[PDB]
């Protein structure tokens, strides 16, 4: 199968300068070369160039609406295109906000896709619920059909079309949920596994459920939109919103491994890596290194080891 | 329901100066204000003032017997009083030694209470078994009916009355148990879950058992007497007796969460926080911060998030 | 039962100077004295003195073949001898390479022994498969009957005799497996539990399987050859090959505990501790301390606590 790395150097989704530098940091780390060594064909589509909308006045609270709307629009166009060509897309972020268009394009080619959202936050705040204008906790709100019209249309997102509903998504590792955001997910009965559920059940049982829940009936394309703020800071320290008591480098690798083993991996988002927020070159190397680790995992690097077929090492 | 924060600036229970400063540190951290924001009414009864008994000569080995006996006596009086008024008590420690009177008063109003003891040590050394005169590993011995007369009466505790028996308590996170102390618990068949049991079972299954075991038949009031030396030092580093390989900030939060969900939370002890034993302002902030975290958990702060009822955030 | 501590100050098995100093560091830490306090008799046989073969030219790739071969030869002689005297051997390493002769001697007295290999690496690279000439990933290849003649004989190991086969060994904590090494283990159907299996199953279930698998039918002597690179660096940081996402100080202690509880503990290897690779005296103290911790565990120190029999602490 083919792999399409797509650059997403964006940051307007939030107030902390840095996330744009993400893809550059991941690539430098040897992301593209390492992948090749896998059983997949890899093509690096490069980084998209986002046109900065001048005088992007705030829509009430929401910040840089037009900038974000446009950037995403462009992305959904590219994702949609490669998905069309039947290649598995891999979106290197900026900030999560770009999850909007990375799923949009995908649903376009695969309308019956399910979504496994790895984050510590729901990011389902609507333009009426955000405490900050950061589109960085609103991605899911623009994607849900259930939340359609449940808030004013925003400058620049006129193009988005709620592609998935609450019966297709599954959060994993929630540990910082705002009131409004807890309300919504309880209201729309959205399937999740906050850190407590993980604790209780175990990464293993949790992955077993998310799977029978999102695939029990129909086997469909899976979209893994991973927030690096998903794991604990001790592994992914260079992020905008580090929340203590998160997913272990193991638990998380487990995840990307099982999902590899489903063979249904279609789209993948590596978001919120921020090479500048590193308190020491070490925390930035650490952060990056595991990010690359998850990715290679999603594409078959097993911890039990790997060997090329048909080769007699004896 | 009402909440009564009760100050317990005591330290004679052990040889390391510092634990008295605990409550001041926790409050500074915003313990009382944060609680209010919960669905409970909160009243800060302040810190008790412990009268120092002059010439408190050692009872054989046991140190500062009178000082401790008196301090506890006073506490059991206050706890007993608020419990009477039907409010859920929350004892901010010093050292664990004050667990004696914090449960005493409680049993007085609720004679059929069960106890979930979170610590890394049993603290069930009797005046004949302690290697050190520290009443800080003897709290349970003064509370157990089974251990009645199994040791000489001590100067100042004449007042205590073994309120609970071995069939009502459950340890969680034992990792440093002295010979005498392992003997006793094996002798009186005391239900526990040392780190190994947690490992084997899982925080989840463990909380499921402790619950069917202590509540299967009769639903009763629960007294959560939490030692901060319960979790691993990497989370609660500022303590008198740090033992490696302990309860994760998650596992522990899981606990305080399930117990919240039983609705049977009556008395709560936050003991052995010691702001002075911090190797760096960081370890003291860390220690404190989680202590406050457990507490707010016990009172409903879920990791899956929270929202006030009847409010349409839409 | 008797315990024989055997010194193995060796390092030629790899390119990083330091592992020889291991035993000195462990002993300094109070390894021998602490053991005595256990229910076993302890004798410290001292450290062996390894004769340095001059002009030990490389066998193709393999480095210092003769040096390693000879050192091991000597060890297998001593191990074989004490095992004969029916005492449980405990080999303090250098590098793992010495696992070769520490098992050799053992099989000599106990030909039907099983092996639980705790490491993060398989160390089953054959002289044809190693990327480096480091006999430090080849121990298992010289021990397996299945790999007999599957590579050229090496200068100095003429003496070794494949004592165990693939149906007697069980790896635990694999997280860095080379191609050739993954091939072999898949080819010879070698039972393992890479970090993922641990994640999935749980230390508990994993120890339950390894046991029904290696002892279900015949109860036999167990040889625990522990690599300190088995646990995560956060606990055992002073090692040649630290791999992220490993065995927790708990999971590992669990292990040495269950194996204690089988009563079948015969030989034990504490390898790759390297006091010099410590970035801070702390990481070296940490590393050592847990190493000693595992060992005392293997010999009965329970986390639930311990008490001498027949003694009334009351
Ligand atoms: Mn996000
Ligand atoms: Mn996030
Ligand atoms: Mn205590
Ligand atoms: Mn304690
Ligand atoms: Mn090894
Ligand atoms: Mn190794």
């Amino acid at each position: 199968k083919p792999i399409e790395i797509i650059g997403a150097p964006f940051s307007k989704g939030q107030p902390r300068g840095g996330v744009e530098k993400g893809p550059a940091a991941l690539r430098k780390a040897g992301l593209v070369e390492k992948l090749k060594e896998t059983e997949y064909n890899v093509r690096d589509h490069g980084d998209l160039a986002f046109v900065d909308v001048p005088n992007d006045s705030p829509f009430q609270i929401v910040k840089n609406p037009r900038s974000v709307g446009k950037a995403n629009e462009q992305l959904a166009a590219v994702v949609a295109e490669t998905q069309k060509n039947g290649t598995i897309s891999v979106v290197l972020g900026g900030d999560h906000s770009m999850a909007i268009g990375s799923i949009s394009g995908h649903a376009r080619v695969h309308p019956d896709l399910c979504v496994i959202w790895v984050d510590a936050h729901t990011d389902i705040n609507t333009p009426l619920t955000t405490s900050s204008g950061n589109l960085n906790g609103q991605p899911v709100a623009f994607l849900l059909k259930e939340l359609k019209g449940k808030f004013p249309d925003v400058p620049g997102f006129s193009w988005v079309t709620p592609c998935i509903s609450a019966k297709d998504i599954v959060y994993i590792g929630l540990r910082d949920v705002d009131p409004g955001e807890h309300y919504i997910i309880k209201t729309l009965g959205i399937k999740y596994f906050s850190m407590t559920e993980v604790d209780k059940l175990g990464i293993g049982k949790v992955m077993e459920e998310t799977f029978s829940y999102l695939l029990g009936r129909k086997k469909r394309p899976i979209h893994l939109s991973f927030d690096v703020d998903g794991l604990d800071p001790v592994f992914t320290p260079a992020t905008g919103t580090p929340v203590v008591g998160g997913l272990s480098y193991r638990e998380g690798l487990y995840i990307t491994e099982e999902i590899y083993k489903t063979g249904l991996l279609s789209g993948l988002d590596i978001m919120e890596v921020n090479p500048t927020l590193g308190k020491t070159p070490e925390e930035v190397t650490r952060t990056v290194n595991t990010a690359v680790a998850l990715t290679l995992s999603c594409f078959g690097t097993k911890r039990e080891g790997n060997h090329k077929p048909e080769t007699d090492y004896l």
